[PDB]
């Protein structure tokens, strides 16, 4: 049902795939022990906001690890190309895990916004109902990337209803919260918001590729544009949350944050 079984794959076709994913899953796991050693360096009423880039590591790391190994099990070189063999490839379980993921980043945001208590839980709650609803009509809009491009589309426009409101709620926290913020993260939160809508606008991008390059070539295009968008919108965005973490612990008294800025 995904355009990815269309097609035979070149060598060179094949193994760039291959290495963005492995490339995709070094670059998560590496990140993953900077989030993991900075932690001690972030205030108690933050350092969830750096775990959760913790949890968003492992959990694309593996499913990047999950889609390179599915990669390799279902083609195999024959009569010149890589070509399908009896198991199969698809980017369909990158939407299953958007489930658990999109909401760590979201939550993440939140935190370093100073949200609490009754405004974190109901923000949360709308965001993630947001997110939800975008990710499972995307889900069902894909499984007619091959069959029926016209549903894709119908399914898409759902699902970017979903996603604007969503980006709606987000923009909304950050620019009324932006003023609650210390040690200057009320500037960087700003570019925060801007980071997440240049990077998570490239997965609808990635999801139109079969209406407007179904050939192997728009294959790669696609995991292209996912790891693009994975490293900006999981590891670039983890590092600036965490950054504003670290500052605000350090501008709020946190000694072990004073002294950590203070090194660099
Ligand atoms: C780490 C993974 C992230 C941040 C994924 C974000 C995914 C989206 C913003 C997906 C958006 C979609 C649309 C807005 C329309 C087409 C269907 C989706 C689900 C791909
Ligand atoms: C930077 C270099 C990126 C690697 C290019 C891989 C494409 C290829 O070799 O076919
Ligand atoms: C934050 C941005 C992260 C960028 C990650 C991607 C790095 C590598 C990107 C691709 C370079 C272009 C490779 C040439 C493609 C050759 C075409 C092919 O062989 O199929
Ligand atoms: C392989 C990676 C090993 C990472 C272990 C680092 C332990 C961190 C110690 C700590 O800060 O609590
Ligand atoms: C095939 C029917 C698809 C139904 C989509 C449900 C939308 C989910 C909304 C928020 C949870
Ligand atoms: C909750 C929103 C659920 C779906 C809204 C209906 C519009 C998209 C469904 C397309 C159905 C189809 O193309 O067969
Ligand atoms: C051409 C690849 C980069 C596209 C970035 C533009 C999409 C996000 C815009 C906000
Ligand atoms: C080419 C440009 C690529 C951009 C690479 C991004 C790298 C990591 C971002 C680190 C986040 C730090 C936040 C800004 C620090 C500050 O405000 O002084
Ligand atoms: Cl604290
Ligand atoms: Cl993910």
């Amino acid at each position: 049902k995904n355009i990815e079984s269309l097609f035979d794959y070149s060598a060179g076709q094949f193994e760039f795939i291959d290495h963005l994913l492995t490339m995709g899953v070094g670059v998560h796991f590496a990140a993953l022990i900077f989030f993991l050693v900075v932690s001690q360096f972030v205030a108690p009423k933050y350092r969830i906001a750096t775990a959760l880039s913790c949890i968003v590591m492992v959990s694309a790391g593996l499913i990047l690890n999950s889609q390179a190994v599915m990669w390799t099990d279902a083609y195999a070189y024959v009569d010149g190309s890589y070509q399908l063999q009896d198991l199969t490839f698809s980017n369909g379980y990158r939407y299953v895990n958007w489930m658990a993921t999109i909401p760590c980043l979201l939550l993440q945001l939140l935190i370093v916004l100073n949200l609490k208590g009754k405004e974190l839980f109901s923000t949360a709650t709308w965001l993630i109902l947001a997110a939800w609803g975008m990710i499972i009509t995307g889900y069902v809009g894909q499984l007619y990337e091959v069959d029926d491009i016209a549903q894709l589309m119908i399914w898409g426009a759902v699902s970017t209803a979903f996603f604007v409101v969503m980006n709606w709620i987000v923009g909304t926290k950050i620019f009324k919260n932006r003023a609650t913020m210390l040690g200057g993260t009320d500037s960087t939160i700003t570019k925060v918001f801007w980071l997440m809508m240049f990077a998570w606008t490239l997965y609808p991008i990635a999801y139109l590729v079969p209406a407007f390059m179904n050939n192997a070539d728009g294959v790669v295009l696609r995991q292209l544009l996912f790891t693009i968008a994975d490293i900006s919108s999981k590891v670039i965005y983890g590092l600036m949350i965490t950054y504003i973490a670290i500052q605000q612990s350090a501008a709020a008294g946190y000694v072990p944050a004073q002294q950590a800025l203070g090194r660099i």
